[PDB]
């Protein structure tokens, strides 16, 4: 008898796929998580005192003593039970915030702002997420991060001196990197960063291979503050997708006629045609060189949970994204996949090719079908954006129940603490010390900083302080550093639009934000972009930019995009079961190989 | 022994949700849809010819005869046999277009406006999307849209008539339904429908439930033109959510502490608070009066798939949606859930709870924990544009595989041809003979209208045309129109808003647009409106906007709405087993009950 | 990964729970059930016949000889296969009742008293039940009780002297055992069964374990008629339960005030409160003196199925259950759990408290929470009655399949013509010789009571009888003695109702019934019972009950009990999958050892 | 051969009587239920407030106001989840009575 | 006093009301309950005796 398949209901066939794709994601197996070893690490420096101190991990929220320490390590023990369990009850029972008044129930703060304000505490943002599973896509738990960097190491003393670095010229405009009023400051946050190991030697056979995959090398003006991605280091900083705007409604070919907007200037001018209305590039801007947590007392009140979200000025207006702290702003509140979102919305309007190894992207003459619901507009809307939940699971499993790596503003806290200290002879958190001796010519510079802002804030005669400036009142979100929320999105949404769209088409012209004036200016770059290469300078922009709010580290942002590229490939190999076309997505990967699923 | 549960692998936790999930949605089981027998009852009218005409199916693509009857019934019956098999061959292989050049290879139009532009055919769009699996949700087959209209009923002629009111009516500004200036048309709006069977009779009982269900009473102006979701019919024609602005950045509060944005006004003036960046409610601007396809050659090029997207004029700039033409203008080009993405980041910035069943909502203090991935905006945000492709696959299956309904515009070619015989004594289509008989004064309308765009068009003394004038040069897309794309999409998201989000919260201040500028006014609504009503009415406005185009029926857009209800809530509760917490989604549905998922 | 459950649906976790309570009956496995070997035994004594005889089987409705043996052997098989099968045709194949007129139909009976009562058949109870099923608790077949006492064997000698001295003793009354008047027969009673082996020699290592439990020593005033189970043998012979009302409504205490009912004194006086309505405890008055079965013709009609069912005669009124007599009529009639449940009544209106290893059972000022539907009332009342079913399927299993022992009313018949025949010099019987020899004594009574009896009913010279009189006209049911349904049926409640309260509880107040009056007074008892302790005299009081009638041996009475406390056992075990509280059953058994369920 | 059905242990047989049972039960499917909508459509009239106000539902234990509306909106939302949860010592953990 | 109307929710239909009467008054809406006196007799008789 001849060879056959049989058929079945609709329905079994429907059931048997979703098993088929949870068979997929089954049989690819899981790796282990493994952290840095700091947790049990560093102790108690007190003689009589065995416990560990958990300085290097997060405990924001959690009560501090007076040099940024938690109080009582039975209070990260139970966080950490916590985060495993997932249990209402178990987080509710948790010691929040600091001592509280016992007759009036206040939280009694120790910065006469906090208690002037009669700030709350707020609370930990969904500390047992990791534990949460999903009907698509890779689990939360079956792929990993690897160790963060410790505080001791020569990849900490660079990241760490590269956020004072961004804090500190978080009023330079992106267009005058390579301007004349910029070049003392700009020479030294190069010249400093080249001082340092990290960058100045290369890794060494033997050193773990997610080091020698993301270690960076000479620093110069043409790659300060930028990502690693391939198409990051080429072209101007910030991606054509975050400040261009779109072909707008009106511009259209029909048959042999072209018709052109009434409105075609708004293309240039930062408007992206979001169907019939707009969104506009423009970001508020927040008050230019004012910083927050500069004062310690205000800065352990935050680190003890005081809630000072909402607290930022702004001045009037909106301008396409000019400053190191612009960039901050956008990423401060920016609506999850909002960035890549956008892009896609750019590519739509501006006509670019689907990826043409999906079905039916011929001229309708040659295929007799065109695309919406599936390889078309509509498709891509729903992809780029859903796979956005699954990438934050599959971090979040690895900011609490992995590695709970410290914020770079707790960092700063030991920095200045130990600084302070030794400038009076006594030994206080030694784990920085490395840091501490290497980056004297970039703290000082702070110091100074910090007491501008301090006087400002009504400190007539402030102490000296060291601490990271936060471009944001609240400083980090309330989840660990390591990885990052954003740029696990980032690295999900670009995978996708780059199989979804043709991404090795040319960018035709390339444009910068005028120094003069608020509006685009054609670029002097000399060279080709592509898609995918704006795509992924999109991806590194939006992460660099919690780097430069002072609220994550270089290797947060590079692992996490990483991990998002991860999630989105899985994603597409499961749903790859869902259809009966012919077709494949190629798929550009961060690391410069290509991928057809 | 106690009696236990056992632990396994995370991995086979995750393997064995999945499965659980796709059980569930397995043992809902599945019903049949049923279409309404058109498609094999009329019958090609030549005495010699066994074949049926088709008149009722959608055939736009397959060429048509001057009557606007497909030539060859083996066109329709090859491409109803390639929608069932999705091959991409069998799709290439079918008859799109009309006889074309032989030295140039283009189609011969009818219409010199065709020919003059050198159209190309355009294809259809996914007419195979409805046999494409999902990873999660019900399967597009398990569910059904109840039989359509057919043209010899009073629902229809209601459908019809209702739509070419909307057609004359599309200068009418919303603000102004009842000013003095429209109170001749708006009348005759009104009567004329009241005239008709559909409204002004009962249904009786042993009619469809369906037909219950969906059936209007008395038309006035205060439901004119609006649709029957709980919610439309109270207060301004358009939700607030397509005309008001958010809270913006730099307006918040910090304990005791009151900031206010520098730019809060941008909220009454329709600029939503977009990250840090804004979306501009301000629709752009159609050509006001230009109506498309009232030519019959023009008419039927388009009917043979003479690719007209993007000839539409516009005025300069852009403006709130002011009048009819604007809401069909909003919903030719929005981008899937754009409405209900806004309206949800509307809701986000202005701080509207979330649904108080789910976890984590109290005050930190009590519970600590805030909410972003799970419970909070990332979810939703991505919870709210992830069910579109879902709802639109659904409804794809009724459009292409079930239903195969005509559009408006080909039920408008087969009024105007009956029309235009029967002045000659020849009867053709009698199957819309009792609209005709019926719609008399509204299609003498018509045929002014029509004359006045077919002079401006460039014919001086055109023939009589009673054709449903088209809000867009290519009418309605290369679909079906039963059910709508925009509807099922409308009904998925705002099911997923009206869950997530405390939907009983009353809306405070209620704004309308301005009956002499563009700008926003406070409504002398007198009367409370909820989210879950704004939300209801926003899919309504959406939905109806289609109608207002001239591109679906009145039931098209009901019955897909409550397919999409469908969708979102399959989707929620198979999603529900992939949490550890205790919580669940209230959700109001379309028909006044409650589940609670 | 974090190892982890899985949700699924309700509706499969459902099933899952029901089919792991199966799998948990089906894991214990089962026993089998033996039989004492008599019912191939004994054979016909006719020289030139082989068959057995089945003169210690339960034959009751086969038709029988003029000495009590059946007539045709094929008549029991046939029975015996019909009890195996369950099929209905089968049974109504069967030979019942004695032959019967050819012209008119009519049974034609011995005796002048059924042929002019016109007596028809009564047919077996069941015979097959123990073939069914039951969704919960141990299957019917899968539990065992032990060999039956043989009629040569010592056991019964002692079993069937104690129900003559029961039957000749029905008149008097409890409260009066130790009375002068009654001291002539009391220590007669004791005398005689001190006399015989069973109860003055102990049993001997190696024999069967079953007779070791059920073994009974010295007789006693103080144990004279009464049960082994723990509790029965201390204090007043009835439970408190059969004599005692309740509390009763408007009797309450609430906060610090104490409410006292209008008829708080009815709780004196035998006035169960159930409901809001009332059960008197006062029993219906069979006529004194008068005995059934004591005329070998009426017996053997009986034997031969006549229906003598509602016979009997009582005085008017009805008191506290005074006499022996009175027992066995309550023991007539009851109405299956019905001694329990009025028991459960009372524990439920006098505040007696459910086992404190239940939850919830605190002051509702620490829990939150009161009890009712699990775990409260309704609860206990559900559960007291439901075991009853599966208690008497798996005694009747027992009773038709496995051992088919003859009821004593057809053990007394062997005596009485073996004796009779014996002091002509024949030998009938010859398998009840001992009893005969040794209980000459006791039978001499019954032969004087029998003359009187029989010359009450109207045989002015009677020919001697040696029956044991029957306390019911129809004598027992028409089902096999071992065991009993009133013993499983009991051992079952009281199993559940020892569990579901606190039993080890102790009673405040102890009753009897007055020697003078129809009421109760204080009794003398110096000594502390407990519910437990009164629960097993109650089951024993019903058990024995049914022995003072005549119609079961001791054996058959507390092997049936153990059968039962399996059966509720099982249920309880079953049904402990269904909670999702932490609680347990505690449950002191009838072995003194107690199991936590 | 003739068609026959084969015989098998009581033990199994009182099994596969059982889950036969469960499964016709299971094979008669599930239907949602749904309620009337006001628990969340009745506000607290307050202005300032986005609570409900749960008029409409079963509150008796939990403490009200002088009007019979309780005080505190979580003391009903607590007690839904206690309700979903069964957990005894969510229960008692919940607000019974007044202070 | 008004019937429900079509389109009503069918429990509603089962279980809405008509007329009130004095035979009515009351009493629920089984089959068997609005027939003879309010009270079943099963809870007011006795039964046959022993
Ligand atoms: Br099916
Ligand atoms: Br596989
Ligand atoms: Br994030
Ligand atoms: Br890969
Ligand atoms: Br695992
Ligand atoms: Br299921
Ligand atoms: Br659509
Ligand atoms: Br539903
Ligand atoms: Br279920
Ligand atoms: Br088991
Ligand atoms: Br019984
Ligand atoms: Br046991
Ligand atoms: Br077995
Ligand atoms: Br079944
Ligand atoms: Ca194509
Ligand atoms: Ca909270
Ligand atoms: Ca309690
Ligand atoms: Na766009
Ligand atoms: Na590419
Ligand atoms: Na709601
Ligand atoms: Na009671
Ligand atoms: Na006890």
């Amino acid at each position: 008898g001849i060879p056959a398949d049989n058929l079945q209901s609709r329905a079994k066939a429907s059931f048997d796929t979703r098993v088929a794709a949870a068979e997929l994601a089954l049989n690819r197996g899981v790796v282990p998580s493994f952290a840095n070893g700091e947790e049990l690490l560093y102790r108690n420096p007190d003689p009589d005192n065995t416990d560990p101190s958990f300085i290097a991990s997060f405990t924001k929220g959690l009560p501090h003593d007076d040099n940024g320490a938690i109080i009582d390590p039975d209070d990260f023990l139970a966080f950490v039970r916590a985060i495993n369990s997932g249990d209402e009850k178990e987080i509710a029972d948790l010691t929040l915030g600091p001592a509280r008044d016992p007759e009036t129930g206040l939280p009694i703060w120790r910065s006469d702002l906090a208690n002037s304000l009669e700030l709350e505490v707020r609370g930990w943002e969904n500390s047992s997420a990791g534990l949460t599973f999903d009907l698509e896509g890779p689990d939360a738990q079956s792929i990993a991060m690897p160790p963060a960097p410790v505080l001791t190491s020569p990849e900490l003393v660079a990241e760490i001196a590269e956020l004072y670095l961004m804090a500190l010229g978080r009023e330079i405009e992106f267009s005058e990197f390579d301007s004349p009023k910029n070049a003392e400051y700009i020479q030294f946050a190069i010249d400093q960063l080249n001082g340092l190991e990290w960058f100045n030697t290369p890794a060494k056979l033997g050193d773990p291979p997610a080091e020698i995959r993301r270690r960076r090398g000479e620093v110069t003006v043409g790659n300060l503050f930028r990502g690693i991605l391939p198409g990051s280091e080429v072209g101007p900083y910030l991606s054509q997708y975050i400040i261009v705007g779109s072909k707008q409604i009106g511009s259209a070919t029909v048959g042999n006629k072209t018709l052109v907007s009434p409105n075609a200037a708004d293309e240039f001018d930062g408007e992206i045609a979001y169907g019939s209305i707009t969104i506009s590039q423009r970001v508020r801007i927040a008050t230019p060189g004012r910083d927050f947590m500069t004062d310690l007392k205000v800065f352990l009140d935050v680190q003890d949970a005081a809630d000072f979200r909402g607290f930022e000025s702004y001045e009037p207006g909106a301008r396409l994204i000019r400053t190191i702290r612009d960039l901050a702003t956008w990423v401060h509140f920016d609506a999850l996949y909002e960035a890549y979102l956008n892009a896609c919305l750019i590519l739509l309007a501006n006509g670019v090719p689907f990826d043409p190894n999906l079905p039916f992207q011929q001229e309708d003459k040659l295929d007799n079908q065109d695309v919406f619901v599936n390889f078309g507009s509509a498709h891509v809307l729903s992809l780029v954006t859903e796979v956005a939940t699954r990438a934050l699971k599959a971090v979040w499993y690895q900011k609490f129940n992995i590695h709970r790596r410290l914020r770079p503003e707790a960092t700063g806290g030991l920095i200045s603490v130990n600084k302070i200290a030794a400038q009076k002879g006594e030994s206080i958190f030694p784990e920085v010390d490395l840091a501490v001796e290497e980056l004297g010519d970039i703290l000082e510079k702070a110091e100074i900083s910090n007491r501008k802002q301090n006087i400002a804030d009504g400190d007539p005669d402030p102490d000296p302080s060291f601490l990271l400036p936060m471009a944001f009142a609240e400083g980090s979100p309330f989840h660990p550093s390591y990885g990052s929320g954003h740029a696990v999105v980032a690295g999900a949404c670009v995978t996708i639009l780059k199989a979804f769209f043709d991404s090795g088409i040319e960018i035709d012209q390339v444009f910068e934000v005028d120094k003069d004036e608020d509006k685009l200016v054609k670029s002097s770059f000399k060279g080709t972009l592509t898609v995918a290469g704006e795509l992924n300078k999109l991806a590194d922009n939006i992460a660099i930019g919690r780097n430069m709010a002072g609220v994550h580290y270089f290797s947060d942002q590079f692992e996490s995009l990483l991990l998002g590229e991860q999630v989105a490939i899985g994603i597409l190999e499961e749903q790859s079961l869902t259809y009966g076309e012919n077709f494949f997505f190629n798929l550009p990967k961060f690391d410069g190989t290509t991928i057809q699923i």
